[PDB]
């Protein structure tokens, strides 16, 4: 039952400072233009110990599964080769991926009905919020 308030099936519905979120990590502008138009949703799913999140979009469609605390390697939507690992800490998902010396760390928790993901790159801040489809 880890995890069971953030399994299900969750859409974006407002994005704030995305665009330097992205840039900050080295996205390029072409596909911060396309990544920052989409509308993805967010699959949320536990079997066992391990997690899965997807998330589809006209953009990009990708997909982790993960046990908590264990690396593994992800593409992510802009195709950086990463490391990632992910922890659950006082009930938020703490997402930190490493690449070329560098670190982002995304974060999802549970507010009211929603489903908030702060993306973090050295002092930028990016606040996407989701609500259940
Ligand atoms: O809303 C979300 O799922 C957040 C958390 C995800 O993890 N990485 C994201 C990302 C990074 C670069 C690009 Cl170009 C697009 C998306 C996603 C944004």
């Amino acid at each position: 039952h880890m995890c069971d308030a953030f399994v299900g099936t969750w859409k974006l519905v407002s994005s704030e400072n995305f665009d330097d979120y992205m840039k900050e990590v080295g996205v390029g502008f072409a596909t911060r233009k396309v990544a920052g138009m989409a509308k993805p949703n967010m699959i949320i799913s536990v079997n066992g110990d391990v997690i899965t999140i997807k998330s589809e979009s006209t953009f990009k469609n990708t997909e982790i599964s993960f046990i908590l605390g264990q690396e593994f390697d992800e593409v992510t939507a802009d195709d950086r080769k990463v490391k990632s690992t992910i922890t659950l800490d006082g009930g938020v998902l703490v997402h930190v991926q490493k690449w070329d010396g560098k670190s982002t760390t995304i974060k999802r928790k549970r507010e009211d009905d929603k489903l908030v993901v702060e993306c973090v790159m050295k002092g930028v801040t990016s606040t996407r919020v989701y609500e259940r489809a």
